[PDB]
DNA sequence: CCCCCCCCTATCGAATCCGTCTAAAGTTA
DNA sequence: TAACTTTAGACGGATTCGATA
């Protein structure tokens, strides 16, 4: 896991510059490495000197330099996937969803994305042989959409405990943008005293369709999403989570020659087009059953898979 | 290739001097004759005297006058290409990758960039007669989208063998704008030991959108990224090498001006518009099929060409 | 053509003083007649009597006094215009490009700059009833971007010898601001023997947005651009030769007053904006179409004209 | 041949683009 | 007992520094 700030104290660093850095957001010693010297000499009680020297003292126990393809794939082959709960997304996706990276699902209602993420709140807990990651869930909730029943209904399926299952959870309620991205510091917080796997913000742009209105306001809601993903890239860098986020859809109206995934686009812009590193297109087919497209990756195959929302959670269409 | 450093101790130099010098960054004989004087004044050992001493003898083991077009045009038709796996884009390059210059591809998402990227650090290893460059390649990834998997892939294809080409590829993740220009000292450092032949940044400019973020930090964000490409552009007419980068697009809301013209522009402005070679422009097509358009160049017609991602890296659309 | 320098000898002029003054960037009896007497005494082998007996010996060998506006009529009549390629340009400036003064053009990238001084390169060794100026060309770059095949193109287009027009092109690279001052004295020096007809400087403020960063370093900046400015229209006055440079636009984020036109400003400032004689301002038109227009001129009016780029060199549109 | 002091001046020189949104409407035995 | 097409508007945003005889 990641080494606490207080390694710095030995290092060389007075204790209340580290007092200082604690408040300011950065908990450990990975974020402090990872952070330019601007964001640093903001810090009212740092000066140059001491953003320097702090650092420097930082670059020592954290490696940045160059190194192999055959040692990051040494590295990279001993990742953990989490199992959807379905074989044939498994399938599709080649193990389930990876760690270390963002995850984006859109589509239109009831095409199953709230579905989705309960299922892996529940799953994210499973032994590593069985499927899962062993640890505990973070659900950042925006619409206000959280049903515990649902969880309890997959752990029923998997044989495990309600009581504890429920007990591994940890629920917040976001009513505004601001306050969307202040979680985020007790989030970073609350990562270092246990070990998580999973964080899930649902969702991720629903905030943002009203608190900026107009063309006028574009420039500022883009530039305050940037910065939510750049914050959720660093937690997933620091301390090796997964991370899934859902979007939504707007439709096209200039009536052009698109009849390819139909008139239907997720919203957000290039931003979080660029941003994301897994999109994953959610379509209803019959009945129950679903279809999922792999929308966008850098390692995965375009192609198609069919699941089902059971009365247990997601699962394989029972034909 | 470059001479190193070590000629000017010879040449009457102190050998405290030449180890400020290579404190400083340079490396090489051309690296000090390229510099201006108030660069190296700026080293803190080193004074007017020393620095007019210096530069006199690096100009004089350095051809820095007049010549001839002939010569130019003798010397530049035994310059190297290297393929992208593709006939048709060979076609439109007329060749393929040329190195001593910055090439730029822009698109938006999955338009095959990162694709495109690990083809190149495949092939670049190839024999000349074959279309390669006969060189290792140097990967500075900034989202994340480094896998070993499908240079695999790639190799496969080719005939060659998997350990020694991942042994043969040179990987740094870099975290910050900061942290980015860095590495290019460590990079120049190691390209004076062994012979590399290409070097791709993707995204060039992925962290200057979240690192700056208003209209009152444009003008330090600019000087930052000239600054950053004068260094790409140095290492590139110093050692020879092919520089690859990686642009994102920006959308135009200003209103019904220009025609439908797919209104998607390059970030960056005016400093990478002017400072970029051959710009490359890279559309969605039907399934698999990407569209690549000559969007700049100083010596290549606009036009287009057809090319698809297949299972083993970039290739010509199978129809 | 001007005098030798040695011609000063016969004066009364140690052989020493001729040499210090040759050494020193003097090489004809109009540069010392033109210039300061604070220039000569800077010279360390030149006492206060000494550089006024060389003055003097320079005004009795230069006409340097008052005349009439006929006999300047009569003179200018006869200056050389060199023919652009293309008949509505030559139209526009109602004849070509004027020789003892300095023109500018300026714009956005792919608007046809290079491609532009690859075509006056080639034609100004065209015989004068043809449109050319029967001399050699001069070719200073700065970015990099020297393409021989172009000038073939163009030659074969005008049916002359490749390799003759290849070899009547003098090459050169500038790595910064200083070397770029210190290749004048180099072309002062060769435009002696051999005459001389065009030089062109590309870019000319390409290196001067890097080699000075920010306010702090403005005024140093604009003081070293006016002495190049002041070192370029003594050589055009000195040998009669047409100096074409080229300019790069910065964008304009403030004050949407008379300004929603076109927010394009080329850089430089009032320096560049005095210095220059013709300005002519660059456009994207469609296809591989381009408009000019002019900028600023002491004898022009304010109009605009159509070109093309082809495949062998500037020339008309293809309607 | 002898023994002690006086005083400021004058401005220069521009840079740097960003960021998408919004579905509607039945018809003809 | 089936096959059928058109439609248009909308806006705001901020900061930067050195140089002498
Ligand atoms: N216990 C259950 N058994 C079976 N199906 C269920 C059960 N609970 C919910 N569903 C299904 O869940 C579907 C809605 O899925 P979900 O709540 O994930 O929507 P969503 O994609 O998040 O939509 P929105 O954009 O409105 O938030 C419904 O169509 C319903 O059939
Ligand atoms: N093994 C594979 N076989 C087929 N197609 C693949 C394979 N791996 C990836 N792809 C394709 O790669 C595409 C994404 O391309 P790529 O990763 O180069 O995107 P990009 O242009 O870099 O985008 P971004 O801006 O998100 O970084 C996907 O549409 C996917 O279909
Ligand atoms: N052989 C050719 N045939 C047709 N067009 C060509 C040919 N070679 C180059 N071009 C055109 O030249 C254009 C670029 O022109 P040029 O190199 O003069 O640009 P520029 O304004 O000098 O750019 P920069 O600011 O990057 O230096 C491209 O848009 C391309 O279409
Ligand atoms: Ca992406
Ligand atoms: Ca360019
Ligand atoms: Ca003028
Ligand atoms: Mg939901
Ligand atoms: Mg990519
Ligand atoms: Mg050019």
């Amino acid at each position: 896991g990641p080494q606490p700030i207080s390694r710095l104290e030995q290092c060389g660093i007075n204790a209340n510059d580290v007092k200082k850095l604690e408040e300011a957001g950065f908990h450990t010693v990975e974020a402090v490495a990872y952070a330019p010297k601007k964001e640093l000499i903001n810090i009212k009680g740092i000066s140059e000197a001491k953003a320097d020297k702090i650092l420097a003292e930082a670059a020592k126990l954290v490696p940045m330099g160059f190194t192999t393809a055959t040692e990051f794939h040494q590295r990279r082959s001993e990742i953990i996937q989490i199992t959807t709960g379905s074989k044939e997304l498994d399938k599709l996706l080649q193990g389930g969803i990876e760690t270390g990276s963002i995850t984006e699902m859109f589509g239109e209602f009831r095409t199953g994305k709230t579905q989705i993420c309960h299922t892996l709140a529940v799953t994210c807990q499973l032994p590593i042989d069985r499927g899962g990651g062993e640890g505990k869930a973070m659900y950042i909730d925006t619409e206000g959409t959280f049903r515990p029943e649902r969880l309890l209904a997959v752990a029923e399926r998997y044989g495990l405990s309600g009581s504890d299952v429920l007990d591994n959870v940890a629920y917040a309620r976001a009513f505004n943008t601001d306050h969307q991205t202040q979680l985020l510091y007790q989030a970073s917080a609350m990562m270092v005293e246990s070990r998580y796997a999973l964080l899930i913000v649902d969702s991720a742009t629903a905030l943002y369709r009203t608190d900026y209105s107009g063309r006028g306001e574009l420039s500022a809601r883009q530039m305050h999403l940037a910065r939510f993903l750049r914050m959720l890239l660093r937690l997933a860098d620091e301390f090796g989570v997964a991370v899934v986020i859902t979007n939504q859809v707007v439709a096209q109206v200039d009536g052009a020659a698109m009849f390819a995934a139909d008139p239907k686009k997720p919203i957000g812009g290039n931003i979080i087009a660029h941003a994301s590193t897994t999109r994953l297109y959610l379509r209803k087919g019959r009945g129950e059953t679903r279809i999922c497209k792999i929308y966008d990756s850098p390692c995965l195959p375009e192609a198609e898979a069919m699941f089902a929302i059971n009365a247990d959670g997601v699962g394989d269409a029972k034909d």
